[PDB]
């Protein structure tokens, strides 16, 4: 409720990266209304044409994946370096726009902005995890050392 | 580990939206394990009646956009304005609301909450937006503006 | 941009939960990939043998519900507790482990890990609503309070 200070500046790489992240699945989700409409694929129905049937499933495995990529992307930028993270989201956000049009033109034409995308998201999680164990390792080390001398009052 | 002051009071808005957000969508997942006793469709599988085809199909839809959904109320009530985004916000829940409702009567009862739903997100998206424009255009156009004049020792 | 103090310390173990929800996933989306390769279900189509659907069930249905996980872990940890939310954290996943495991044997192997799982996933969500309860109704009880009291200038 102020608070004469604000954590945004630490923040807002993170926070375009992810608005970008938005931007895009909206798009996804356009274009999948665009092939509804061409190839005549009525709600409900999920099926139809394989042109339409990989349209549709680029769009459901982009959206199964926007939270894992949100998750450490805000773990990885908050942990590591705000930055590398912003950076890495990205080059997986692009991979991503590739990975559509490719599965869009063909299921062959999705694999190597798949490979991309995958490899961008394992930087991000390898950041976090990285992150998160500078936090908690020299807090658990010293613990254990401060447990084992005792020994006390000899050694 | 305290800290002797809290960032809560920007944050229990947006968090309480958050949390309606997360009930609403319980609420819809007991509603497709109500459909698919009352139309006997069992696990797995996810075909059937058009009704229940309709009630399983409006889930996943509000599913695949309730991350997005989050992500843009954060970085606009974060970057813009918490009260306003937490207003977006409910209208977009209410609205999703009637979209499940709806769908579950009928497809064509889907569209008008869907209209209401999708403006609502639109706003949301464009508060962050332009949140993010405030924090990024001044450094940017003064860091374009102390390049340029060099000139310097002359003009 | 710094800031001399930083809020990591208060959110680390959330954190760490996120960190190892995003691992449980990308492994559920290995086993997906497995399954695909076992009983040769290619890209798009995500139907074939009952076990290759109860496999690719599973995945589908953690994807749904991690956001809300993720959500709710957040808002508890953040207006309850930390270490309880990370706690409640920790179940939730390992009940979605066995809830994977279960359901590729069998529709029935997937019950009990799911109800460990609702559980958990209930626990955060009272967390978090006794967390934003207690931060809004001494604030909203006061108003009440200074607002029937006029009378004034009386009793
Ligand atoms: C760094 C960690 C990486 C995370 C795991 C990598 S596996 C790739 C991933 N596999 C899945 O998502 C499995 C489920 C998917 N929904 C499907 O039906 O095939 C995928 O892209 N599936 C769809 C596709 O191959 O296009
Ligand atoms: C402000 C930005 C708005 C975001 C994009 C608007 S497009 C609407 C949106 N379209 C989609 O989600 C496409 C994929 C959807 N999963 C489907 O199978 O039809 C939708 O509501 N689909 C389901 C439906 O029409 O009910
Ligand atoms: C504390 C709040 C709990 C949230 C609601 C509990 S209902 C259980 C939940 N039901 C759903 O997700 C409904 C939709 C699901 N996608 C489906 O097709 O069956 C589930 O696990 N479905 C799949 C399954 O039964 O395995
Ligand atoms: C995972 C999806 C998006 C996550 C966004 C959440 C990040 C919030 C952290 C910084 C905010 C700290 C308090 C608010 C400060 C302010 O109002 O300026
Ligand atoms: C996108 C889904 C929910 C996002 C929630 C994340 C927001 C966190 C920002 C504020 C917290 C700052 C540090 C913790 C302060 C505290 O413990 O009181
Ligand atoms: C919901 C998915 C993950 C959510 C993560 C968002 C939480 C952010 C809150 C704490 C960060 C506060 C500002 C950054 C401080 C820093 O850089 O050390
Ligand atoms: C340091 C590099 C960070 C790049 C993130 C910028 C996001 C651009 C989104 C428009
Ligand atoms: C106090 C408990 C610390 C456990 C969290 C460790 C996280 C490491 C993740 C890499
Ligand atoms: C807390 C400050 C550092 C404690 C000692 C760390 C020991 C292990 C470091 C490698
Ligand atoms: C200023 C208006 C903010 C409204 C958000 C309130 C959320 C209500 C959820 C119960
Ligand atoms: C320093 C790089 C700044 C790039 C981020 C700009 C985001 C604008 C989004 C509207
Ligand atoms: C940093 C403070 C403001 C810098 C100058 C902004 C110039 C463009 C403003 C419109
Ligand atoms: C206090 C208990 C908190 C437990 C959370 C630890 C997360 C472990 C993930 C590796
Ligand atoms: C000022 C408006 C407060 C409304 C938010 C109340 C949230 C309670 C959620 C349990
Ligand atoms: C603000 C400080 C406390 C205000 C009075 C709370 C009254 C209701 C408490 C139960
Ligand atoms: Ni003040
Ligand atoms: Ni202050
Ligand atoms: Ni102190
Ligand atoms: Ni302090
Ligand atoms: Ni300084
Ligand atoms: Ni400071
Ligand atoms: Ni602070």
């Amino acid at each position: 409720m102020h608070h004469h200070h604000h954590h945004k500046d630490e923040v807002a790489l993170l926070a375009a990266v992810t608005l970008l992240g938005v931007l895009l699945q909206a798009y996804f989700s356009l274009q999948v209304i665009s092939a509804r409409r061409a190839f005549r694929v009525s709600p409900p129905l999920t099926t139809g044409p394989p042109e339409f049937e990989r349209v549709y499933r680029a769009q459901v495995n982009c959206s199964e994946y926007f939270p894992l990529f949100l998750a450490t992307l805000w773990v990885a930028g908050i942990f590591f370096h705000e930055g590398a993270a912003a950076l890495c989201g990205l080059v997986y956000l692009f991979a991503r726009l590739r990975y559509f049009q490719g599965y869009a033109r063909s299921a062959q034409l999705r694999l190597a902005p798949l490979y991309a995308s995958a490899r961008a998201l394992f930087l991000l999680v390898a950041l976090a995890a990285l992150g998160l164990l500078a936090h908690f390792l020299p807090a658990a080390l010293r613990a254990a050392l401060l447990g084992r001398l005792r020994t006390l009052l000899p050694w």
